[PDB]
Parts: C-alpha cells; structure tokens; sequence
C-alpha cells in the first residue's frame, strides 16, 4: 500500500504545516501537524476542556463506530517550545492520503497549553519519530508509520515541504519526479528516539564550505533551523545590522536586508537554503526589525534541522531495519 497527502502552510510565514487526516467511522477529518520530532498522535476532542478550544476541529469518539477506549491509558507530552497537552486514549481507524491503519492509538486531549488553544489552524499532532518516544502509559503505543510500515510497498515516508506553498507527505514510495539529481542517504542514530544524523558542514552565501560535523535531528514539527552558536554567528555576520536580541529571543535583522543563502552538507552533497527562506518577518506588526530563520541551539541541547532546512530538500525517512535519511535538491 501507499498514501499521499498534501501539506499546507498554516500562515504566510510557513510557521507550521497541516495535513488532513481521517479518523473514525464515518470519517472525521482533522488537520494535523506531522511532526518527525515526536511520537504521539493526539487531537483536540470532545473531551478537551471547553475553554481551551478556540476554533479547532474536534474528534468526537462517541460518534465513531470503530472507536474503542484504550482502558487505563493516559498520555502527557511537553514539547521543546514549552507547550504541552495530555489526556486519555482511544484506538480507531486512521487514514492519511488513502493509507489506512486500523487500531491506531488516537490520543484525545483533555488539556492543552495556551499556544495550542491560540492556534485555531492545528487540530493536533501526528508524530513520526520513533515509537520509543511515545508517551502513552502504562502501555506505550506505536506511531502511524510504525503501524503502517509492514503494509507499505517500501518502509519509507517522504517530506516535501513547500516554501510559501503546499507540499506533500508520501508513505510507502519515493516519487522520483519530486526531486532533481540523486538522493544522498546518510546514517541515523535512533538512540534518542529522533531521526538524528550528522551534517558534514555548511557555507554562508557564496562563501567557502566549512567541513565540520553537525549532529542534529530532522524535525518537521520545528519551524526554524537551530545550529551551534559559532555557525549561526558566522551566518548573521554577513547581514548588515543583524544582532542577537535577548529581549526578542534570538537573531533579528533589518527588514530591508537581502539575506544570503545557507548551505548544509549531506555527505558529499549540498542542500542550499535560499536567503528568502530565512526571513520570518517583522518581530511585531509594523516593525522594521525582522526575525531570523537560523537561530542558536545553545541551551536547547540538540541541533534541529527544522522546516527552514527541510523545505529546501526532498527528504526520505527510511524506516528499514537500519533506518537512514535521504536528502535531494528539488
């Protein structure tokens, strides 16, 4: 089997991407944030505290003839941005782009933190990291991909995120028309539950490539590119007037600037992030200070190849017995 679904930016900045997901019988379609940095499929629901729902579409398990309470199971998750959610668990039928899993754990939120409430466009998350990170207790549950894997034509999924445009998540096949050149595959460590790999270096604009190992995670659920402070300083030094602002929470730059590209290495291959992808717009409405899309990972404890980096590539998440990642230009 295979599946193929379009993923759409939630706003004009590509702050996140939503993908429609069918849950239950009859189908209830929710727009979920596919997150290769976490491993829980959780949704706003008829159980979510009413004051914490503000425009999201909810899953109502009592209206699904295939929903079953997973007795005694609870979940609770905290994300790197400080947001969180928790609740109980049903199993139900879940379909993505024509690919169906029966008995998928659907984590129903009883509580969500303010940032989730305040984002009416995201109805929940669909985790695509390794199932060892799933938070369901006392019986840990599998991700949608883990449950689908054995049925897929090939044990892979691909992320093809758009810049200010829709893109595609495919399951079970590699669309050879969706990228240019060849796909370069690179080793993955699953020791922390992430799609963790080592980039071979970077370049800023037209500058020379610096060969240096940068361990980090391929994380579709993180907006920006978080790299070591040395690398980030080297980037922003090429932008007149750019500075790190403690009050804003990162590097800002004059909105009048033209940003240089940023290249990262995948083995001997190179992925180029155009400068425009690194512009996240005014820090507040009407400001001429703009927020940068490359930020320091110092204090986060891990480097994160988030959407800014991944949207410059066609990315293969290879869930073979020994997982690997593939990157191609597009």
């Amino acid at each position: 089997s295979t599946g193929s679904a379009t993923t759409t930016p939630i706003d004009s900045l590509d702050d996140a991407y939503i993908t429609p997901v069918q849950i239950g019988t009859p189908a209830q379609t929710l727009n979920l944030d596919f997150d290769t940095g976490s491993s829980d499929l959780w949704v706003f629901s008829s159980e979510t505290t009413a004051s914490e729902v503000d425009g999201q579409t909810i899953y109502t398990p009592s209206k699904s003839t295939t929903a079953k309470l997973l007795s005694g199971a609870t979940w609770s998750i905290s994300y790197g941005d400080g947001s969180s959610s928790s609740g109980d668990v049903y199993t139900d039928t879940v379909s993505v782009g024509g690919l169906t899993v029966t008995g998928q754990a659907v984590e129903s939120a009883k509580k969500v933190s303010s940032s989730f409430t305040e984002d009416s466009t995201i109805d929940g998350l669909l985790g695509l990291a390794f199932s060892t990170l799933n938070t369901v207790s006392p019986t840990q549950q599998k991700t949608f991909f883990d449950n689908a894997k054995a049925s897929l034509d090939s044990p892979v999924f691909t992320a093809d995120l758009g810049y200010h445009a829709p893109g595609t998540y495919n399951f079970g096949f590699i669309d050879t028309t969706a990228y240019t050149g060849s796909i370069t595959y690179t080793a993955v460590s699953t020791k922390q539950g992430f799609w963790e790999w080592t980039s071979t270096g970077y370049a800023v604009g037209s500058g020379t490539f610096k060969s240096t190992s940068i361990d980090g995670i391929a994380d579709t659920g993180t907006t920006l590119l978080y790299l070591p402070a040395t690398v980030v300083s080297a980037y922003w030094a090429q932008v007149s007037g750019a500075k790190s602002s403690s009050s804003v929470g990162g590097y800002v730059f004059p909105c009048s600037a033209t940003l240089p590209s940023f290249t990262f290495g995948v083995g001997s291959a190179r992925i180029v992030i155009p400068g425009d992808y690194i512009d996240f717009g005014p820090i507040s409405t009407g400001s001429s200070s703009c927020f940068g899309g490359i930020q320091s990972s110092a204090g986060i404890g891990i480097n994160i190849f988030g959407d800014v980096a991944l949207k410059a590539a066609f990315v293969v998440f290879n869930g073979a017995t020994t997982p690997t990642l593939g990157f191609a230009s597009k």
